[PDB]
């Protein structure tokens, strides 16, 4: 939260001006629902075209600006329009302006950037106008998208921009920037590759980007780049323009527009789709943000005495469920798409937004192109949004094709998220086995116990590391005091197996192959950049764990068993067998989802010693994966194993 004291007064308006209806009435919804496709403002050189949906103000002005902090040189009054909108047309040129809309609603005068602002000045305090299509960069009329035929075939890799590239070994020009991610054979330490090259080469498939939407001032101060900063950046302040930290010139509204695009092409061009981590449940302060300037009670949640809902623990909630912000976080949804060819969206607290929302972004979307992501964190949380309605994993019935983090999962495979010391599967803690077992079936109701949220294994996304909480090996250590440090190397590698050889949808946070530390910091969010950096000289002395990594990606690759697309198949095809406490074994049958091999078979072992293993008899066994581990594969068919880690048999055709 960075939502401060607000030295003022909200009015929520001169009730006369809308028939006598409140903006908290019920009856408000059923008004002024402009269904129109232009709000915002439309450039040409000829004239430009403003709306504004402002149905409590009295009056309302479009305010025109020469530079990015001069004085208002034009301030002119709009013409009331329909449905409780204002219009204006300016027959001039207004290429390089800036704009603000000042409202008085009540006896309040307030002034605001545009919602619909596509770009911006400096720190996002004025909207600016300029013609978007001359911020294409060169070819972007065939940029293509890599095929992606199942959400269980994406990898996702969880990246921060500034992470990626402003440790001083990078071998990246443009540190912390969009551009940085564009630039190929960068090298690291030693002249091992970083950037990305070092992440085509792992094998994923998609980046998921930390908010690249512009964020608040008290996040990064735009204007000071040249003084330490660091932000994740959930403190949303322009929903339709890029953060302007992240580009070369903060104060070049189409810079950081060309940046985006040009780095969006250039993984397009390298193999890789991108999602967007959006924040459509809050913004960076209800008391300041545009929309309480312009149409004040409308866009956020107000419990019954009148007070801000704060569900998400930052000051707010966004109102989805009221029509009109429901049509702006689908038009915004559908700039990102349509202007900077997003192939994904991964939908903070999305049990803060309601389902009716959620699924009319997903039919919006398949419109377009169904394989564009969609997947967020269905976390059950309170909110004068009802129980009912919230797009939550308890829910996840009536949000079909949507992905949810598996936490379950998550828990189960590394220990307690909130007991630091508690130990789970990879680190020999008891009674973990189901749990783990839970999440091998992509979260679906498998049978008897095994089951969690998913109807279809589309919606559960595995991992067990982001960029929340400690990282995963940051989490075994506190977990397994006396263990050695090749012993815990061997929990982190096995807890990255379990994520790739399970159905669903592999989730990886951007430095787990090199075992990622943040020198056990919990909570990251603002910890400056020695905490947040991608450590390339880490990555360097890593080199075999990056390798355990990139096979691991190739081994789910190769085998569509591992990736099958619904719940039946599963049902169908996955078979857990009888294995000890510490470990899980299961096979998959049947040349499932097109598997090359008749039957795969899988352990993940948790017990350090030797152990006798009995094999399903299905065939002739041999090793795919985990050799290190196999002392005999004996052909009444058992598995000799020692020490902790992964193995995988087949059974060819
Ligand atoms: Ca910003
Ligand atoms: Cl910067
Ligand atoms: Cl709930």
């Amino acid at each position: 939260s960075v939502q401060k004291e607000f030295h003022g007064t909200i009015d929520y308006g001169d009730v006369t001006v809308t028939g006598g209806i409140s903006v908290f009435d019920a009856k408000f919804d059923e008004l002024y629902v402009y269904d129109g496709d232009d709000l915002g403002a439309v450039y040409a050189p000829e004239e430009t075209r403003f709306r504004l949906w402002a149905p409590t103000a009295s009056e309302a002005f479009v305010v025109l600006y020469e530079t990015e902090d001069g004085m208002p040189v034009k301030e002119l009054p709009m013409k009331r329009d329909v449905q409780g909108t204002w219009t204006l047309t300016v027959a001039e040129d207004c290429g390089g302006l800036f704009y603000t809309y000042r409202v008085k609603v009540g006896e309040q005068w307030n002034e605001a950037v545009d919602p619909y602002a596509k770009a911006v000045g400096v720190n996002g305090t004025k909207t600016a106008i300029l013609d978007l299509r001359s911020t294409n960069p060169e070819g972007w009329e065939n940029d293509q998208k890599p095929p992606l035929a199942s959400p269980t075939d994406a990898v996702i890799y969880e990246l921060h921009v500034r992470d990626l590239s402003i440790h001083p070994q990078s071998g990246i020009r443009e540190k912390g920037k969009f551009l940085g991610l564009t630039e190929e054979g960068t090298r690291g330490p030693n002249g091992i590759p970083t950037g990305l090259d070092h992440i085509t080469g792992l094998g994923v498939t998609h980046v998921q980007l930390l908010p690249i939407y512009d964020y608040s001032q008290e996040s990064v101060d735009e204007s000071r780049l040249d003084e330490p900063h660091y932000n994740w950046g959930y403190d949303p302040q322009n929903y339709n323009v890029p953060e302007g930290s992240y580009s070369t010139d903060p104060h070049n509204p189409a810079a950081r527009i060309l940046e985006l695009k040009r780095l969006i092409q250039k993984l397009h061009a390298r193999g890789l789709r991108v999602i967007m981590d959006v924040v459509y449940n809050h913004v960076y302060d209800g008391y300041l943000i545009h929309f309480t300037k312009l149409v004040p009670g409308y866009y956020l949640r107000y419990k019954a005495d009148r007070t801000f809902s704060d569900g998400t623990f930052c000051g707010n909630e966004c109102a989805s469920e009221r029509p009109i912000m429901r049509k702006y976080i689908i038009e915004s949804i559908l700039h990102w798409v349509r202007e900077y060819h997003i192939d994904g969206f991964r939908f903070d607290l999305m049990g803060m937004i309601d389902i009716e929302t959620m699924n009319e972004i997903r039919r919006r979307l398949d419109e377009i192109d169904p394989t564009i992501l969609t997947i967020g964190e269905g976390w059950m949380m309170e909110t004068v949004l009802p129980k009912e309605l919230r797009a939550n994993q308890d829910n996840a019935e009536k949000l079909p094709g949507i992905g949810m983090f598996n936490d379950g999962m998550r828990d189960a495979v590394k220990g307690d998220i909130f007991i630091f010391d508690r130990k789970g599967f990879i680190s020999g803690g008891d009674g973990f086995e189901d749990g783990v077992k839970r999440g091998v079936a992509g979260g679906i109701n498998y049978g008897g116990q095994l089951r969690q949220f998913a109807v279809e294994p589309v919606q559960s996304v595995n991992y067990v590391e982001c960029h929340d909480n400690h990282t995963l090996w940051d989490k075994i250590e506190l977990s397994t005091p006396g263990a050695s440090d090749e012993e815990r190397r061997a929990m982190h590698r096995l807890a990255s197996a379990i994520v790739l050889t399970s159905q669903g949808i592999p989730f990886l946070h951007a430095g787990q192959e090199f075992m990622r530390t943040k020198g056990g910091v919990e909570n990251s969010y603002k910890s400056p950049i020695e905490v947040n950096w991608l450590d390339w000289e880490r990555c360097a002395a890593h080199q075999d764990d990056v390798s355990y990594m990139r096979s691991l990606i190739a081994l789910r690759k190769a085998h569509p068993a591992f990736r099958l697309k619904t719940a039946d198949e599963i049902r169908a095809h996955l078979r857990f067998e009888a294995a000890p406490p510490h470990t899980v074994a299961f096979t998959l049958r049947d040349h499932a989802g097109g598997d090359p091999d008749r039957h795969l078979y899988v352990l993940y072992n948790a017990n350090p010693g030797a152990l006798s293993l009995e094999l399903p008899a299905l065939g002739p066994w041999e090793v795919r994966f985990g050799g290190e581990h196999v002392l005999a594969l004996e052909a009444g068919a058992r598995l000799e194993v020692r020490g902790v880690g992964v193995v995988v048999l087949a059974v060819p055709r």
